[PDB]
């Protein structure tokens, strides 16, 4: 079957590890430590196709190095995550996708804009911002919660058929 490489990225606290083992496990997290960065494989069907998902869920320290450099570059594709409740965090999106073109030496990656916490109260990033920036960026932008599960297989599943329009 066909493996495809996700690579999830985004500010401490804005649900990577509760996205993807939402995705993976089928459960909500309401703690996972920060400092747990793994790869969870699932395999699964889109649009007919099995595959397998296998995914790099990042954590540990905010740095640039040669040494993570080389194992982020094995991504295929980059689901960049924000809180709907943190503009920082909407902010610090800019300094991954700078980031991801570095490593891939391209400007032309596979990417999807996740702004997640969909189901809290007192969002303070308008949706119309984030779909702006997205459009800015040609990339796809859906609101997910990794606790109700809405948009989580969308978040996911749009970023293999970005990875498939790459590979044409
Ligand atoms: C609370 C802990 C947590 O969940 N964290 C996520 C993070 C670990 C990794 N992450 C991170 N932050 C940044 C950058 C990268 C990054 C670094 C590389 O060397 C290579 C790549 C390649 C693609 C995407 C991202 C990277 C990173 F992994 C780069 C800039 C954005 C910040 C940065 C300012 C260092 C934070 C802690
Ligand atoms: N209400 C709500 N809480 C979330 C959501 N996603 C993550 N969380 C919580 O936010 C905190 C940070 O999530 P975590 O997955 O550890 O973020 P990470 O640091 O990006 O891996 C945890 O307490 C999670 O339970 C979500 O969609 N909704
Ligand atoms: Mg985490």
């Amino acid at each position: 079957m066909t493996e495809y490489k996700l690579v999830v990225v985004g500010a401490c606290g804005v649900g990577k590890s509760a996205l993807t083992i939402q995705l993976i496990q089928n459960h909500f997290v309401d703690e996972y430590d920060p400092t747990i960065e793994d790869s969870y494989r699932k395999q699964v069907v889109i649009d007919g196709e099995t595959c397998l998902l296998d995914i790099l869920d990042t954590a540990g320290q905010e740095e640039y190095s040669a040494m993570r450099d080389q194992y982020m570059r094995t991504g295929e594709g980059f689901l960049c995550v924000f809180a709907i409740n943190n503009t920082k965090s909407f902010e610090d999106i800019h300094h991954y996708r700078e980031q991801i073109k570095r490593v891939k030496d391209s400007e032309d990656v596979p990417m999807v804009l996740v702004g997640n916490k969909a189901d809290l109260p007192s969002r303070t990033v308008d949706t119309k911002q984030a779909q702006d920036l997205a459009r800015s960026y040609g990339i796809p932008f859906i609101e997910t919660s990794a606790k109700t599960r809405q948009g989580v297989d969308d978040a996911f599943y749009t970023l293999v058929r970005e990875i498939r329009k790459h590979k044409e």
